[PDB]
C-alpha cells in the first residue's frame, strides 16, 4: 500500500520540474549562442543538484545486492508455541520483502565472489515490521559483537591501498582467523560451496542466534530460525565462480530476477528448532553462543510456513538500495536471548540507518513504512513526510485524552520482554567459559561433507593461503587449522611448502550432522530455470534445425535455452563472442556444428578457439555436456564417452531424458582429483 | 487542508513503534528493578534517537518567523499582460501559504526587534508552485548578492561572544552601513516605525526587484510587486516593542494564529507597477537596482487579486519550519531581470535546502510538494519517496518512446526566458555606474514622513548610534548619515556628543512621494481584533459589573476584550501580575476600581503599582486610554494624565464611553505625546 | 609526506576513547557472565557507532579509481604565455596528487571494464590548488553539460534491477549513443583499446576542452592540455580483460601501487597546443565543442614540465577516497571557455562535495587543503576546523582594518577573468550550429587506426 501511493508514472507527459512547472533539460541557457552559461539557469540547476547528489553510503557490510517482493503463508495456528500474530492462522498471509547480499566486497562487486551471504526478510505483519536479518551459513565468526569492526576490517581490503576487493584471501584476513579462533566454524563454511553458491534461490536462511518464541501466558521455549530451499542446493566450482566474477559480475540478481519474471518464484519453508529453556547446556555447548549449531539429530526442524518471493522492485534504489534492517523491528511472541553478538547487533541497526539516510525519518521511506497505522510521539526531524495532527505528544497527558496508550503484555497486543528472564551476577567485561570450544563443531562441518567436498575446501584453503604473504601468518593459520583436523593441516600446508604441526587430538571426533552438505545433497528437486547452452552454427542448415529441435523439448521443460553460433538470426540468442561456460548448467554440442571444434578453426567474429573452450570449460568444471546427432567432438574436447555426465546420442527425445537427468544431478564431482 | 493526505491522527490508539508494532515508552528496561538499562531495549532508543535529532539548521536568515495556509483569488483574466495561469481568469482561485520573519535573530529571538521582516508567498498553481520571496520593506541594503555574507555577518552577532541577539546597535553593523552606502535606503526604512510593525497583517510586503510579466507572444514588461494590507498600517513604538519583547517574544505568531482562529484572516490586494522594457532608465535610476523605488506617481499600483490567510498549521515544524521557498519556483509568464541581486539569490535558495534538510529530496516534503503532477528525469538521493516506474530515465530515449517531452514557448506550457532578451559587452566584475545615487531616495522617504515620524526615525538612529563603542565608527556614520540629510546628521550627533559634518547638498531635495508614512496613511480601515485591556477589582461587585457591560459592548464590534483584576474568576480573563501595558490596543479603567490607582495600594498579588503602570505605559506609548462611569479624576490625576487629551476618554455612558474610545482605537496612536527636537 | 602534519601513528600505545580515555574493545559489559549488554557500554557504543558510519557516498561517476602523490617540475619559465606561478621557473616544483578512474561502476567493480577514464590531478601551487580533470580520452560524449544525467542514466545499469554492472552493453546505452549522434566519436575512442588500457601508467591524460592561458598584461591564448606517457600506450584484448575483470578487480590499483613500490613511478610530460583566440573556427570545427580534437598536424604538443607519481597514500580512505577534484579550482594565469560542457561543470564539482562530505567544510579536508594561507570571511559550517582570530569577518570594514584585502589584475596576484572575452546576442537555449558534424571526427579517429 505505501508504495502503490508513492508509484510514479512518465509513460506519458510534458518534462516538468520537482515543483510541476513545465520545462526543457536539453540545452543550458546562455548570453549568446557560443557565450557562457548564465547562472539564472534554474533548469540546469536543478537537475544536475539532483544528479549530484544521487548518491548514498553504501551499507557498511553486504553493501552488494539484491531484493524481491513475495508473501509468507502459516501453515497451522501457531498460538500453542508463539504469541505471534503472522503466525497465529493457517494459511494467514503476510507480505515480505528479502534482499539477498554477500558481506565483504562494495557496490559493484561481484556476485560470485567467496563469501558470506546475507538472507534478510522483512515480514509486513499486521502487528508491526518483523525482520529476521540471517545469513546462508548458519554460524559466525566471533561471539562479541563488539568485534566486528576487527572482523569487518581484517576482511575488507587493506586501508592504504584499498587491495583486494571482495576477498577473504589477503594477509590480514587470515592473521585475524589465526588469532581469533572462534572463526573456525564459520571459516569452514565459507571455504565450503557455501562461500560460492549457485544462485540465491539454490542456499537456505538462517537466524543465527537463539532467539525465544513467547506465548500469550509468558511461557518461553527457545528457538532457531532455519529457511530451508525448495530448489535445492547447490555451489559453483572456485574456477568457475573467478571466470563468471568477470563475465557476469550480476550473476545472482539476474538469476533472481530472471526466475521471478518467468513465474518461477523462489520458495524456502520457514522452519525452527525449538528446545525448551532448560537445554541451553544439555546439547554440549551454550545456546547463546553464535559460533555452534544444534544438530538436526538432537532437535529436528518444524515447519511453520511458506515463504515465496515473486515480485520484482519497480525502482532498484528507491525499494533494494533503501530497504533498512533492523533485529530490533520485533514483534509480540518474539523475544531476543543473551547471545552477546545478538545484544550488540540491536544497537547497531537503528544507528547506521542515519548514516544510510542522513536523518532520522528512514522508517517513511516506503519500503520500510508498516502496513498498520502508527501511533507515537515522535516528532520532527530532518525529511519529516506526516503532519501529526496531535499537539500534546508527550506521556502522560491528559490534554489528548491519555493517547496514544500503552501497551504491554496485559493489554494493547503491547511487546513483552519473556517474563521469565533473569540476570545474576557481577557486571563483567569476560567470555563465558562454555564459549571457549572453538575448534569441534567445525570438526563436525567438515565430517559431514562428502570426500570431494572436502577436496574442494581443502583446495580454497589452498589458493587463499597461499597468497597470504607473511610466513608467520601462514604458520599460525596451520596451528589453528590443525586444531579442527591435522588431515586438513597436512593437505593445506603441502601447497604453502610447510610443514604442518604434530597431531592435537583435543578436539578431534569422528561425528557427522545431516543437511550440512552441498554434494551430499542428492539431485535438485526441479531443473525448472536452469540454463542450456546449445553450441551450433550457421554454416549448417542442419546445425540448426538440431538446435531448434532440442530448444522445444528443453524449453517445454522449463529450461532456459541458448542457442549459440557465430552471428545472430532468427531462433539464435547469442554470439559466440559473448558466450561462456559460466552462462550454462549444461553445454550441448549439436553434431553439424563439429566443424568449429577443430584446432585450425578461427573466426574474425570471435576469439580463437571459443567454441571448444566452452565446452571444454563445461566439462572441467562439472557440468552435464554432450553431442547430440551421433565422434569428432568429444575427442577433440578429450571428453570421455563413457564418463558420467557426458551424453551422447543420435535420438533428440533419448538425449533431453538422459541429459535432464544430469542438470538434475548438477554437478558430476569424479572429474575431480583427490589427495 | 490542503495536506490532508499527510495527516497523522493520534487521537485514538494503542502506542506503537514506527514500524507498528504496539509498545510501552514510560519505563526503561533493566537487569532487575534497582539495575541498570539493557542495550535490548529497543523501545528506549527509537524514540529517544528520534528526540536526539529532532532539531534541523535554523534558516541562515530569518530564522524567526511564523506561516499561515490561505487563498489567492485573481480579480480578472490577466492574460493580456502575463501568460501565468493563476491569473488567468476572474474568480480563479490558487492556494497559498506565507510565511513571515524577521531577519537577524535566531530562534526564539523576538518578534519584536527592529528589523527588516520577510513575507514569502507560495502559490499552489495549476502550472507548478510560484514563490514571491519577499520583505515589508520595497529596497534592499546592497546591490550585488555577492556581498549578501558582508552585510549578515556584521548585522548578525559579533562572532567571539554571539552578542548582540536580533539586534543592528552595535558597531559591526553600523561599520558595515558607513562603508557601503547603498545601505542608506533600507537602513532609514527601518529606522523607520516598518522596523517594529504592530503585526504582520499590519505590514505590506514587496517583492524588491523588477520582474518581467510575459505574454504568450513573448513580448515582456517590466513589473513590481505590492502586496498591500486591507488591515492598515501600524507600528509600535520603540519603548513599548523592548518591553514587548520580554513580556510576550511570541506576539506577532500570536497575533497572527489569534486573527485566523477568531475568522478576521488577514488580507492583502496583490498589486503591480506595471512599465515598459524602454523605461529602465526613465525613472532618474535603474529599474536593475534593488536600493530604489519607483515613485507611485510615476506608475500607479494596478490590482491583480486577493491575498486572504484562513488556516493554520497544523504542525508548525512540519509546515512552518520545513517550508523551503524559492525565488527559482517561477512560472510560464514570469520571468527574471539582470538585477544583480536577484541572480544571486537564484543560487542560493535551492543550495541552501541542502543544508535545511540535509537530503535533495526536500520538494517531496508535504509542504513543498506541487499540487500537479510531476514529470522527470531525476532520480535516487537521500530520503527518495517516490518509486518512478519509467526505467528509462534519460533523454533522448526510444525505450520510453521520447517522454517526458521537452516543454518550451511552442509546447507543453514550458518555461521561456523572455525572447526580447539580450546581454553585450566584456565579461565584467564592475558595478554599472547608473547605481552610484545611494542617497537621493534615503532623503525620498525621508521628506515623505510626518514630523513625529522623523522624529522617531531620528530617535532610533539616536539609540542604536549611541551604542557604537568606535568613535571613529560613529563619525564615517554621521559621514553618510549627512549625505541624505544635514539636519539628521545634526539631531544625531547631538545624543552621541559629536559635531556633524558640513552639509553636502549634493543628493538634498524637496521631493516627496505617497505611501511610505505609517503616521499619514490615516486612521485604521478596521478595528476588528484590537486589543482592549479593562481594569478592574475583585474587591466592588460594581467594577466587576461594568467590566461586563464593556466587555458586550466592544465585543460586539470584533475588539478583543480582556478584563484584568487581581485574581481569576468568571469574566476576568488575567490578573495584574500577568497583564501589560503592551498587551493592549486601549486601556480603560471601571472608575468602581480607583482605589488599585492610589500610590499606597499594595498586594501580595501583584508587583507594587502595577494596575497604575499599565495605564501609564499605556497613555505614554500614544494608545487611547480612558475611565468608564463618570468618576476620573482620582485615577487620571494619580497617572498624570490631563482629562482634556487627545485620545484620553472620560465618560458615564458606556456606550458613548465606547463610540468615542473606538476612533481612537481607529487613530491607533495619538502622537501628540511625543516631543520633538526644536 | 606532505601530509605528515595530519598523521597518527598507533605502532605503540594502550587503545584509548577518541577523547584519550584508555580503553578495552574486545568483550561486552553484561549483567553477569552470561547475561544481557549493558546500555552504559560507553565502549562497546563508540566503537560500533564509528563502524556504522565509516562509508560516505562514492562518487557519482567516476566511483571505482585509485591515487598517487607526486611531483610536478616545469620545464621552463612559462611567463611568455602564462601568469601562472606553478609554471614560472625553469625547474620549479610543485606537489601533486593524482586519481584514476573508471567512469560508470561502482566502487569495488572491476579495474578492466570496457570504459572511459578518469586522469584527475591536483597541482598544489603557490598561489593556490589548482586542477586539471581530465579523462584518458581526448573528447566527450555530449555537447552541453545539462546533459550528463541523461549520458550517465543511460551508461549505468538499467534502474528497475540495477543490471549491469560497469557496462555500456545494455539497451539503455546504445539507445543514448543512436539518439545523440554527438556520442559517436568518445564512442569510437571507448570500443578501441582506449576502453581498455593496459594500466593507468599506459594512457593519456586530457583536459578536453579548450581553456585560456592569460598572461599577466591579460592577453590571451587558447590550448588544450594533454599529458603524455613516459610508459607508452598499451591496452589489453576484450577476451583478455573479461577474465583479469574475475581473477584480479583490482588490477589497475596494484599496477600503480607496485611501481611506485618499485622505484618506477610513472610520469608524463604535462603538455599544451596552443592556439590564438582568433583559430576558434579556423581548424574546420569550434574549439568550444568538447567532441572535437585539433589534429596534431594543425598543432604541435608544446612540452611544459614533468608528472612523475612516487609515492602511495598512507591512508587510501582519508586520501583517495576523500579527494574532492573541481575544475573551478584554477588559478591566476588560467581562464576558462564557453564550452558549454565545461561552464556547466564548474556548478556540479563544488555541489557534489556537499554529498559527499555531509558539510561545507570539506576543503580542510588535509588531502584537500592548499600549502598557502588561507585569508577569507567563510565562517562556521559543520565540521568547522579553523578557530578564526578575526571577528570582523565582512568587507568593507574599518574595524579589521579594511583586511583581507581584495585582489584581481593589478594587486594581489588575484585571479581575474581574461579581460578580451565578451559576450553577444540573445539569451538563448540553443546549440551552436558550428557544433552540428558529428561524423567526420569520429571517421578521422576510425581511419587513423591500423588494420587489426
Ligand atoms: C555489531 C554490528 C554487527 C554485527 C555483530 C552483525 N552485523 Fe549485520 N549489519 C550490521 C552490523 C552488524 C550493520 C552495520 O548495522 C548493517 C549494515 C547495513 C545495515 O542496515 O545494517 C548490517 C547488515 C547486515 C545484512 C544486510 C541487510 C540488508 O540486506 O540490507 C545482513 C543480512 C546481516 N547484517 C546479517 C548479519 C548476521 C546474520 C549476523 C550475525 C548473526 C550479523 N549480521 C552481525
Ligand atoms: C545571496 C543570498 C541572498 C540574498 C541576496 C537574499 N537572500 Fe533571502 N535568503 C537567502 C539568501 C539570500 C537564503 C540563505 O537562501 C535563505 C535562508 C533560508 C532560505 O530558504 O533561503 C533566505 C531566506 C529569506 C526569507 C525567508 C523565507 C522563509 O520564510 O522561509 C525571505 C523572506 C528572504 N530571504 C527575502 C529576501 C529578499 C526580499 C531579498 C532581497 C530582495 C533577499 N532575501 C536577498
Ligand atoms: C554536469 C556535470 C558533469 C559533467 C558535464 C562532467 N562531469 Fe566529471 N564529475 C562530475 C560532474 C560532471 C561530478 C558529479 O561533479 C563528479 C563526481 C565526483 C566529483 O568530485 O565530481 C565528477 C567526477 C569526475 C572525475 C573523477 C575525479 C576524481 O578522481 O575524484 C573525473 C576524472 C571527471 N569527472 C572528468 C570529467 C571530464 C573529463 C568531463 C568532460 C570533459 C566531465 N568530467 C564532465
Ligand atoms: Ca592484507
Ligand atoms: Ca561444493
Ligand atoms: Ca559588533
Ligand atoms: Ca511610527
Ligand atoms: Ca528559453
Ligand atoms: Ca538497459
Ligand atoms: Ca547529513
Ligand atoms: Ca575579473
Amino acid at each position: 500500500s505505501p508504495l502503490a501511493a508513492y508509484e510514479v508514472d512518465d509513460s506519458t507527459g510534458y518534462l516538468t520540474s520537482d515543483v510541476g512547472g513545465p520545462i526543457q533539460d536539453q540545452t543550458s541557457l546562455k548570453a549568446g549562442i557560443r557565450g557562457p552559461t548564465l547562472l539564472e539557469d534554474f533548469m540546469f540547476r536543478q537537475k544536475i543538484q539532483h544528479f549530484d547528489h544521487e548518491r548514498v553510503p553504501e551499507r557498511a557490510v553486504h553493501a552488494r545486492g539484491a531484493g524481491a517482493h513475495g508473501t509468507f503463508t502459516s501453515y497451522a495456528d501457531w498460538s500453542n508455541i508463539t504469541a505471534a500474530s503472522f503466525l497465529n492462522a493457517t494459511g494467514k498471509q503476510t507480505p515480505v520483502f528479502v534482499r539477498f547480499s554477500t558481506v565483504a566486497g562494495s557496490r559493484g562487486s561481484a556476485d560470485t565472489a567467496r563469501d558470506v551471504h546475507g538472507f534478510a526478510t522483512r515480514f509486513y505483519t499486521d502487528e508491526g515490521n518483523f525482520d529476521i536479518v540471517g545469513n546462508n551459513i548458519p554460524v559466525f565468526f566471533i561471539q562479541d559483537a563488539i568485534q566486528f569492526p576487527d572482523l569487518i576490517h581484517s576482511v575488507k581490503p587493506r586501508p592504504d591501498n584499498e587491495i583486494p576487493q571482495a576477498a577473504t584471501a589477503h594477509d590480514s584476513a587470515w592473521d585475524f582467523f589465526s588469532q581469533q579462533p572462534s572463526t573456525m566454524h564459520t571459516l569452514f563454511w565459507a571455504m565450503s560451496g557455501h562461500g560460492i553458491p549457485r544462485s540465491y534461490r539454490h542456499m537456505d536462511g538462517f537466524g543465527i542466534h537463539t532467539f525465544r518464541f513467547v506465548k500469550d501466558d509468558g511461557s518461553s521455549k527457545l528457538i532457531k530460525w532455519h529457511f530451508k530451499s525448495r530448489q535445492g542446493k547447490a555451489s559453483l566450482v572456485w574456477e568457475e565462480a573467478q571466470v563468471l566474477s568477470g563475465k557476469n559480475a550480476d550473476f545472482h540478481r539476474q538469476d533472481l530476477w530472471d526466475a521471478i519474471e518467468s513465474g518461477n518464484g523462489p520458495e524456502w519453508d520457514v522452519c525452527v528448532q525449538i528446545v525448551d529453556e532448560s537445554q541451553a547446556q544439555a546439547f554440549g555447548f551454550d545456546l547463546l553462543d553464535p559460533t555452534k549449531i544444534i544438530p538436526e539429530e538432537y532437535a529436528p526442524l518444524t515447519k511453520l510456513g511458506l515463504l515465496k518471493l515473486d515480485r520484482n522492485p519497480t525502482n532498484y534504489f528507491a525499494e533494494t538500495e533503501q530497504v533498512m534492517f533492523q533485529p530490533g523491528h520485533i514483534v509480540r511472541g518474539i523475544d531476543f536471548t543473551e547471545d552477546p553478538l545478538l545484544q550488540g547487533r540491536l544497537f547497531s541497526y537503528l544507528d547506521t540507518q542515519l548514516n544510510r539516510n542522513g536523518g532520522p525519518n528512514f522508517e517513511q521511506l516506503p519500503i520500510n513504512m508498516p502496513r498498520v497505522p502508527i501511533h507515537n510521539n515522535n516528532r520532527d526531524g530532518a525529511g519529516q513526510m506526516f503532519i501529526h495532527r496531535n499537539k500534546y505528544p508527550y506521556t502522560p497527558n491528559t490534554l489528548n485524552s491519555g493517547y496514544p496508550r500503552q501497551a504491554n503484555q496485559n493489554a494493547g497486543r503491547g511487546f513483552f520482554t519473556a517474563p521469565g528472564r533473569t540476570a545474576s551476577g557481577a557486571l563483567v567485561r569476560e567470555v563465558s567459559p562454555t564459549f571457549n570450544d572453538h575448534w569441534s563443531q567445525p570438526r563436525l562441518f567438515f565430517n559431514s561433507l562428502t570426500p570431494v567436498e572436502q577436496q574442494f575446501l581443502v583446495n580454497a584453503m589452498r589458493f587463499e593461503i597461499s597468497l597470504v604473504k607473511s610466513e608467520e601468518v601462514k604458520k599460525n593459520v596451520l596451528t589453528q587449522l590443525n586444531r579442527v583436523s591435522h588431515d586438513v593441516a597436512v593437505r593445506v600446508a603441502a601447497a604453502i611448502g610447510l610443514g604442518a604441526p604434530d597431531a592435537d587430538d583435543t578436539y578431534y571426533h569422528n561425528n557427522k550432522t545431516a543437511g550440512v552438505s552441498i554434494v551430499g545433497s542428492g539431485p535438485l528437486p526441479t531443473i525448472k530455470t536452469l540454463r542450456v547452452g546449445i553450441l551450433a552454427t550457421t554454416s549448417e542448415s542442419s546445425a540448426l534445425d538440431q538446435a531448434a529441435q532440442l530448444r522445444t523439448r528443453l524449453e517445454k521443460d522449463g529450461l532456459v535455452v541458448t542457442v549459440v553460433a557465430e552471428t545472430l538470426r532468427e531462433g539464435v540468442d547469442q554470439t559466440y563472442s559473448t558466450a561462456d561456460a559460466t552462462g550454462f548448467d549444461g553445454v550441448v554440442v549439436v553434431d553439424g556444428a563439429a566443424a568449429l571444434f577443430a584446432s585450425t578453426a578461427s573466426s574474425p567474429l570471435f576469439p580463437t578457439g571459443r567454441p571448444l573452450q566452452i565446452f571444454v570449460d563445461a566439462y572441467r568444471w562439472g557440468k552435464p555436456v554432450g553431442v547430440c546427432g551421433g565422434s569428432e567432438v568429444l575427442d577433440a574436447a578429450d571428453v570421455p564417452e563413457d564418463g558420467d555426465g557426458v551424453y551422447s546420442e543420435e535420438s533428440v527425445d533419448m538425449f533431453v531424458e538422459e541429459f535432464e537427468k544430469g542438470l538434475a544431478t548438477f554437478r558430476f564431482t569424479d572429474r575431480f582429483a583427490l589427495d
